């Protein structure tokens, strides 16, 4: 009595549920198809599927014809087509969430509970045949063998796009704000309940911790001066739990909210600079409201960075990875006239994919000296030693790694790219070809048509037997790339989507929340309206260097 | 240097920021208005006002013209009318929240504390000349003094519009499932984080707790069997923490998942047809899904119930107590069409005014015999004694207290009363004609407008002093109310919003969570579909009683 929903028969965003012995059927409740499967369009859905274009003419279109983008731009369209990859990508991904580890189903568990990882798709019945189902060899290839020969990097394939380092290292920074696997809980939860966009890398994820940080004067948080520049407080002045190594004194470790941030200096870096960031803030807020409390001054700077955030995570950060020629335009209004929900919940796929570490060099030069891995990492004087301003201007005139493709990931990172393909089968995702079907993709017939080329393709029909059994991590970074993108379609067709609904999902992008009030009057609105990666380094600093998310070329 | 933000200038949803040592400035972004105030109107919203009948007017329309309401519910209109009272009514809460006691500014830690009970509006700044902003005397009202003259009970006043003592317990039982103030943590603060029908009265209010109450057998929860009835189990069964009185002697003391629920039998008679209810869908799921397991048969049976309650909430409890000939009709599908936020957060006024002890009799009659305030509190074995169908029959048949005008509130109960008021001054609640701004009605003018006599109108302009200044829940109960109606005009429409957002609010009635899928197939989406208080109690029972929300009459 093989448990039917292992073939994966609901398509189209159908589920599965389980009904007498060996029977099964299908939910096609608005998923535009009815049926037995939800194969069988609905008269409006299969006009639209038909005047629909392959995701990659698409990105074609969005990568070409620069005269017609120099028009869009400067005109209306620029929000017609902005509106349009905001809601049509974000569509209903589910809100409210839907599952988790622990559940295959919608749950009020899984609504209430947030110390979960929720999951766009179920996992695959722990009763079923083969691991990912139905289809692929009894055993999956080991995970290991998997990055020696598929992920390892040889030689250093810079990325197409001109990334650099300072781009790379604002990559896992913003990232690990809301994603901080738990190690007691396992697998499957998250330390960061904030699931979005709220600087929990900065004051989270706590509020006792927060306090610790905060000076509850004028708003600021605690800092520490060595060389008569501003940088966070000494665990010392503010005692707060970090996972620094050793071992080393008190005196020389700083103190942030997302702990493990004393392992790179780059991730210090940022440390630094947005908490300049929010003492600066509390200036212009002070000055504007002398009656204003420390309370109201610090919770108000907090939004007005948040904003900042969202502003250079769209207009910049995603600009030079899509390398698209529309401008990229962060503004809540798009959405005003639009059925959207502002929630968000982190996806496992969303934490598995985001697994960069491709990006990271061979080393890390910094003007005329060059550290190694063995020199950079856990570095505690380097941060100091350079200042900020000098720093930037090396990481943004240092490219950094191709993503997708493959084999490019450093040999002292390996072990981090088998701990998400080891992970990934814990959770027990789903096949490689159903999460395409998932976000508006046609699945892969043969391993040849994923690489793009003979030689890999053919050395993983070996492996894993079956296309419809590739797992889902491996399948996104051996997946080949257009042009001069910086990873596979999968990469993009995937990850946009999950941004995308955390980015405007804010609650400060709602109704409600973005107003000038807010931001303390007009003045902390205008903040982050033209909030810039040149100006949240600049403005801080003293001398101005070379900042960018690409290398000067 | 008084603070200008006290006379409250801003209008029509303004919010007040402070500058300077002693100006201010009043946020006009999407009230519909502009100016210094926003009070000048904008093209539309000046036609919209315009062609805006009272709420009273509105009231008569819903309250009359049988004629007419018998072809409207009969027609699209119970749905032109449902959908329209729904989004326009559910559009005066804020969402996401906006404030809570800690801060009276939008702001992270109240958007992502849940501890906190948000707050329609925000308090009354301590650095303001009187207690209530600026009008009214240097002093408030005794709290006793207010209900010992104004709310105190002398002959008892039923309810014009029938409504029984099965309709009292089920608000006090389905009313306590979000309101758990904290008694540690003080007044503004919730031990109930589901803020809404998550059945926190039944499993929760957390997990830990909800693991003692389960049986872990096909996703039913513990019971004890009493006369061969059913019933929650002994403590001795299921260890979970409960305020039954000291020294109380158990066995016999039955565990919940809402506490304070073994100090009345109407809320453990409640708290056992909901058990039934529970292991009774666990049967239909088993039969449907012989492979599904312990864990899904509960987290599925729940969601099942919290379809049945919202469905007997709107379309029964709401009927009753509105007492229009409109239909009400529970369908999530009305707001899918609508710019609708489906997340709800429990404000300190709508737990201020639904405080309804008037509801509670002088005594409590039960066929032939007649029991007390003192034999009927705190009751361990009347529940057992009587069984659940000779008492829903008993709580049908037995009139309550009409809840507004007053005085009618008894005088074991009234201590509550001056715990209600004296709770409201520690949150330092704002007056009561600033709160009717805020839900569109016109203040009023004089204390006589407010009564409707010349009587108590005069004692209050003695205490308060000015109408401005009256206190909030005062302000619900003193206020007149149409001569078949359960409670003033401020009730209605100040109620109406936070109950109606807080019900459709819910994950269930989102677009992702109101398949039939979600219920485990087509039979328990039928069971939501066809949800009764008829149903509700008959099917768990053996006889039949007399069960409904209003008596026989
Ligand atoms: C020197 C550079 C880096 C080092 C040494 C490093 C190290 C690690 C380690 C040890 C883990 C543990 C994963 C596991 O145990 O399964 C991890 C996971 C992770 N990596 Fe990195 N990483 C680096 C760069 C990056 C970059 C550039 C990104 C860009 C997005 C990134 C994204 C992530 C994320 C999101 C996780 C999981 C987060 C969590 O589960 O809390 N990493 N990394
Ligand atoms: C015999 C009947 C009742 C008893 C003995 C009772 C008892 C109490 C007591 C002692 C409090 C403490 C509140 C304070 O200290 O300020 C309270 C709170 C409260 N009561 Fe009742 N009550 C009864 C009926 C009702 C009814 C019928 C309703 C609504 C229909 C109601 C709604 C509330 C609410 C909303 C609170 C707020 C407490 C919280 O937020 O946890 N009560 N009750
Ligand atoms: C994780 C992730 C994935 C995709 C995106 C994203 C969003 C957008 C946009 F425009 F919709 F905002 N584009 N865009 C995107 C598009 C193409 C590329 S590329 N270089 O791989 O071809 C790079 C990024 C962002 C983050
Ligand atoms: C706390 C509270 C307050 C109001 C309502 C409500 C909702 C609705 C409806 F129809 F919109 F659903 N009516 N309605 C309502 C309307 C009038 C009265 S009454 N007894 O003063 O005439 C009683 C209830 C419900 C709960
Ligand atoms: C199905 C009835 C639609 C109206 C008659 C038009 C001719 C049938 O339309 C069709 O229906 C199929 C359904 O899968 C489509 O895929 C095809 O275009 C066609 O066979
Ligand atoms: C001209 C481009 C404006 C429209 C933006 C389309 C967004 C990318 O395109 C579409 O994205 C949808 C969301 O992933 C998916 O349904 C499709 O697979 C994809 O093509
Ligand atoms: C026609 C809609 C706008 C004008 C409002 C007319 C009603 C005046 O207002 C209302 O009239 C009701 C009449 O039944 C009275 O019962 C209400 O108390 C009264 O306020
Ligand atoms: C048929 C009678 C009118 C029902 C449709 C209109 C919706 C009624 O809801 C309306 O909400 C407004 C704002 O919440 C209030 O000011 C009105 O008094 C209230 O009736």
């Amino acid at each position: 009595p093989v448990n039917p929903c292992c073939y994966y028969p609901c398509q189209h965003q159908g589920i599965c549920v389980r009904f007498g012995l060996d029977r099964y059927q299908c939910d096609c409740t608005r998923t535009g198809y009815s049926g037995p499967n939800c194969t069988i369009p609905e008269i409006w859905t299969w006009l639209r599927t038909t005047l629909r274009p392959s995701p990659s003419f698409i990105h074609f279109l969005l990568t070409h014809g620069r005269w017609l983008w120099d028009f869009v731009n400067a005109t209306f369209i620029r929000d017609t087509l902005m509106r349009l990859v905001l809601t049509v990508r974000s569509n209903l991904i589910p809100s409210p969430p839907t599952y988790n580890i622990a559940h295959d189903y919608i749950s009020w568990e899984s609504f209430s509970n947030v110390s979960y990882y929720t999951r766009i798709l179920p996992s695959v019945p722990r009763d079923c045949p083969t691991p990912m189902g139905t289809k692929g060899k009894k055993q999956l290839p080991d995970a290991e063998f998997l990055s020696r020969r598929f992920l390892l990097r040889r030689k250093f394939i810079p990325d197409p796009q001109g990334t650099n380092l300072m781009f790379a290292f604002f990559a896992q920074h913003f990232t690990h704000q809301f994603f901080k696997t738990s190690g007691k809980m396992g697998p499957g939860f998250t330390k960061a309940l904030g699931h979005g966009v709220d600087l929990g890398h900065i004051y989270g994820d706590n509020l006792e911790r927060q306090y610790q940080l905060r000076l509850f004067k004028d708003g600021k948080l605690k800092y520490q001066m060595l060389n008569g520049e501003v940088y966070p407080p000494s665990v010392e002045e503010a005692p707060v739990l970090m996972h620094y190594p050793r071992g080393i004194p008190p005196q020389s470790q700083m103190a942030v909210g997302q702990e493990v941030f004393g392992l790179l200096p780059g991730l210090m870096l940022y440390a630094t600079i947005w908490l300049r960031e929010h003492n600066r803030v509390c200036d212009l807020l002070k000055a504007e409201h002398p009656t204003w409390g420390d309370e109201q001054l610090f919770q108000t700077a907090r939004l007005i960075l948040i904003g900042e955030t969202i502003k250079i995570v769209i207009e910049e950060y995603v600009q030079q990875l899509s390398g698209y020629f529309l401008q990229l335009k962060f503004d809540p209004e798009l959405l005003f006239g639009a059925q959207f929900q502002y929630r968000n919940r982190i996806a496992m796929e969303f934490n598995q994919l985001y697994h960069w570490h491709p990006l990271m060099p061979d080393s890390f030069r910094v003007g005329p000296q060059d550290y190694s891995y063995e020199q950079f990492l856990f570095n505690t004087s380097m941060l100091v030693d350079y200042g900020v301003e000098a720093l930037v201007d090396a990481f943004s005139r240092q490219p950094a790694g191709r993503i997708g493709g493959g084999r490019n990931i450093d040999h002292h990172i390996l072990h981090v790219a088998v701990d998400v393909i080891k992970e990934s089968r814990v959770l027990r995702l789903q096949p490689f070809n159903e999460y395409r079907k998932r976000f508006g993709m046609k699945p892969y017939t043969s391993f040849q048509e994923l690489t793009g080329e003979k030689e890999m393709a053919a050395e993983l029909e070996e492996l894993y037997g079956d296309i419809d059994a590739l797992e889902f991590y491996p399948g996104l970074l051996l997946e080949k790339c257009h042009p001069n993108s910086i990873f596979g379609e999968s990469m993009i067709e995937m990850g946009a989507p999950f941004s995308l609904k955390g980015l405007l999902g804010n609650p400060i992008c709602s109704p409600e929340y973005w107003k000038a009030s807010t931001f303390g009057g007009e003045v902390g609105f205008n903040l982050v309206k033209t909030a810039t990666l040149k100006k949240l380094v600049c403005l801080n600093t003293k001398t101005c260097p070379y900042v960018s998310f690409h290398v000067p070329d």
